[PDB]
């Protein structure tokens, strides 16, 4: 009840263009008559859940209610205008509009419009058509309602009748996406303003990036869970009492461990489906960063969005012999590093994994959105298998549905295959022009990163408080592992760490060093 | 309610306004000819159309004109459902009272706005109240004890769901179609809304503007001007958005100029194509390359299709366009010819529309669309990429399409447009015989000439080469123009894109011959094929 255009983060264009429907005419009424303007007086909010849409309504109400100029405010729920008696289920609307009009100026806030104004059709009750009829005949009929601002909000945009969406009834539509890296530090700055041990800004600076997929509410919830877990760490015996105790509020400071434990304990909201973009694990990290960075360089060569930068039909392909893990370790890292651009999965488990609908419908739909949210990414894994599991109908549908895409739009098509481009079937080899720079060949890592992979486990992790032969073992294992694929690599790492985990309680070494040896020779990969 | 609308500020509807006053004024102004034959001229109207054309606006203008006049015909209006009453016996009685009051002040006009929510087509599956009110209205609108001389007018926004009975010559005997404005109507409404501007805009500027606003529907142009004004103010005094205080303003540097509409237009989409058309204009970059062949296609079509300007008379126009794959005859030509050929209702018929909606058999859609387009000739039917479309459809749909094409009237002017990549001979016999090439039903495509490519590249290579924040440039132009002799359109576009990339990469450098040398290395390095 005290939020005034300060608790919202990153919403600059929308706020700036929002104050110009309700404040400017009252503040500067000497300009609009100069040209007979009557500026637009309605707009619509919509975006994926948990992005903070009702807060801006709070903001306008709270800010404009108190000040030099006083404007009313009304609020309505989704289906609050329906009652039992037939002739008055609509009469309430007329009474409301009159009521607001006689106290003009004012604002009418419609919340959750989607359950109110469906698409008109004859496969339902006639009553919903009655309400939509009188409603759309009331904003702009024959009487020019005057100074009213109507505001609506919903999650599923397309399920609103195509009649309402034309200027005069609902004017503008606004995108409310997930926050980026910038907005995330902004919001965390906002929610930690009133803290005596003020956390260092460079600390929250690294705190920002690991919070991918987070949106508003998740950030707020984490800010509470951290403090709670700190208390949990501080006076743990509080769960074993049926009576009030005495607590000292001077030793429950907040530390990085609490942040980490809360972070690992909780999960982001976008929970319902899995996002095909993930950060590469710390375990494999010192092995593939060079590869990832090289791929990003090539992508920058072809797709310069990594005066306006301009492109023409951006495409690329990641292929390699099986066991290089190019389809389960490499690509999702590339997407995750390229955040700030929405990603749209399209593969076997999403197509056949959704029933009660046709594959072709969703295949058209996803490209529809990706176009509507340019620039964007379309992702399709395992093409050499994918092209064999679909009927001719879908082949035709997909292969014709992308030519109509405007040529200079920024849409990238990214796919991974395993069989080399020579063995791929025709009609797809025409979709990649590798003379252009549309094919990337992956190769084995060399010795340096190989050694870096094992050295941490085999030197420091091998010597802990709860020794020159180890150099020999390390060099031997490096020597023997120069022609393994990835899978054998992490299998070897797991088997090595398993021995340490087993020899945990033995306080004297030179008991497990032998075991390490036998594991070195007795464990052989198959190749 | 304003007094500023006096039929003067309404453009593009002359045929509907004309026949309309022949129903209200003439029975009173000249009440001697109408009784010469005892005619009782018709007393009903009904409106229907797409969202936004002035349907309610005509009603407003008519009431304004009529009341302030020599005759004082009374006026009324009931909203979509304004007559319902909770009492079992008053809901209908409201109607009778309304008509009765209209009778004592006769002559009168009754306007039912959004009749669709009031008069549904009668059915037994739903409530009785609607089925009773529709009866009560019809029994009194005309029957025993004739109404008198009041006029009943009804404007809706979807048409089908009206009881077919009310569509009889004597309740609703004249149905007026309302359509999207053409170019002339647009250029006239654009004058209308800017009737009083301090700098009066130039006519040619209005023509140039009207050429680009396509699909805009009556009120869209209304909103465009307000957007332009706000953009002008925003650019003019930017420090106004961070103040939250009263400021002083000089109301003389606030003039609206060009480049304001262009920025205003980008942040706007039309009302029709918000839920898209299969018609797109050629982009900025491509027009200088294909304008000539678009013109040539139009000329040939006019030769075969007279309706591309007694009366011109036609017999089953058809046309088929052939080009080698990569010639862009299905991604740059057909949309252009549809878009330039405006004012004809068009209905695409392609795969993502066929198998792209559930809960309907494909043959159902195929029959429905053609039935509609026939009912509203003239029109077009668009079937692109036939040489792939054919082997995809099953035999049953093939047969229903082949037969359902031939039940059209022989002289009904309905055009079918289709393109392919394979030459005509390779096509299957069935579609081969639907085309009679000797009649002039097949048009060829050829790659552009030297001048076209030169005019295509020269703007970027030469006039945009310097662009501050000289003799070698023509050499590069000649070299690249010759090096691209057998390239198709995709190659040419990609070449343009790569040139622009390296131009823009050194946006920051101020010395030349450091990116010109680049330009060379890339061009002789650009071994595309
Ligand atoms: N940019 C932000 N800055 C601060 N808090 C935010 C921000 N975005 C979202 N939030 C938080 O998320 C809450 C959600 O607000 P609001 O109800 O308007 O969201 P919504 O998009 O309508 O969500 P829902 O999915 O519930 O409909 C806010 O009250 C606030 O606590
Ligand atoms: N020729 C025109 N000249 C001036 N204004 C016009 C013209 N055509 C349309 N308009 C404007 O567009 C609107 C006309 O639409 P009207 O009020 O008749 O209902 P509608 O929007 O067509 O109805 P619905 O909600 O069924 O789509 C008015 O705001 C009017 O100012």
């Amino acid at each position: 009840s005290s939020v005034r255009f300060d608790s919202v983060g990153g919403l600059s264009n929308h706020i700036a263009a929002l104050k110009e429907m309700v404040v400017f005419p009252l503040l500067y009424p000497e300009v609009f008559e100069k040209f007979k303007i009557q500026p637009p007086r309605g707009c619509l909010f919509y975006g994926p859940p948990g992005t903070g849409k009702t807060l801006v309504a709070r903001a306008l109400a709270n800010e404009c209610s108190q000040g030099d100029k006083r404007v009313a405010f009304f609020m309505r729920k989704g289906a609050d205008c329906l009652s039992k008696w037939v002739g008055e289920s609509e009469r309430q609307l007329r009474l409301l509009f009159d009521q607001a009009y006689q106290m003009r100026p004012s604002i009418i806030f419609f919340d959750q419009i989607d359950g109110l104004a469906p698409v008109r059709s004859s496969r339902q009750d006639q009553i919903h058509s009655s309400i939509v009829s009188t409603l759309l005949a009331l904003m702009d009929g024959l009487d020019s309602r005057g100074e009213i601002v109507v505001i609506g909000a919903t999650n599923r945009l397309d399920s609103i009748d195509p009649a309402l969406r034309r200027p005069g009834r609902f004017d503008r539509e606004f995108l409310f996406s997930l926050p980026d890296k910038e907005a995330r530090k902004e919001i965390l700055k906002i929610h930690t303003r009133d803290w005596n041990p003020k956390p260092l800004d460079t600390f929250l600076e690294e705190l920002a990036e690991n919070c991918v997929g987070y949106c508003g509410a998740d950030i707020k919830s984490i800010c509470a869970e951290a403090a709670l877990c700190a208390l949990r760490r501080r006076y743990p015996q509080i769960y074993t009492t049926s009576e009030k105790l005495q607590l000292d509020l001077s030793s429950i400071n907040i530390s990085a461990k609490d942040f980490e434990v809360a972070m690992q304990k909780m999960i982001p909201a976008s929970r319902a489906v899995t996002s095909p973009g993930q950060a590469l694990s710390t375990v494999v990290k010192p092995l593939l960063q060079n590869t990832v960075d090289k791929i990003l360089e090539a992508l920058q060569r072809v797709f310069p969005h990594a005066y306006q930068p301009m492109s023409f039909r951006p495409r690329i392909l990641i292929v390699g012999e099986p066991g290089f893990g190019q389809g389960s370790h490499l690509a999702p890292a590339v997407i995750h590093a390229l955040e700030k651009f929405t990603v749209y999965t399209l593969d076997i488990p999403v197509l056949f994994g959704v029933s009660t609908t046709s594959p072709e419908e969703t295949c058209a739909q996803v490209i529809r959105e990706a176009k509507r949210t340019a620039p964007s990414i379309v992702y399709v894994p395992h093409i050499h298998v994918w092209w064999e599991i679909v009927g001719p109908t879908l082949k035709a549908t997909f292969t014709t549905l992308l030519q109509n895409i405007p040529s200079f739009a920024p849409v990238l098509l990214l796919a991974t295959s395993d069989k080399p481009h020579s063995a791929l079937p025709e009609e797809v080899q025409e979709l990649f022009i590798r003379d252009y720079g549309e094919i990337f060949n992956v190769q084995l890592p060399d010795k340096e990163e190989r050694t870096k992979f094992f050295e941490d486990l085999i030197l420091k992790q091998a010597a802990k408080p709860p020794h020159e032969r180890l150099k020999n073992l390390l060099k031997t294992v490096v020597k023997k592992s120069q022609n393994y694929n990835i899978f054998q690599l992490e299998n070897l790492y797991a088997v090595i760490s398993q021995c340490i985990y087993r020899h945990r309680k033995d306080h004297d070494k030179t008991s497990l060093i032998q075991k390490m040896e036998q594991e070195v020779e007795n464990f052989s990969c198959s190749r």
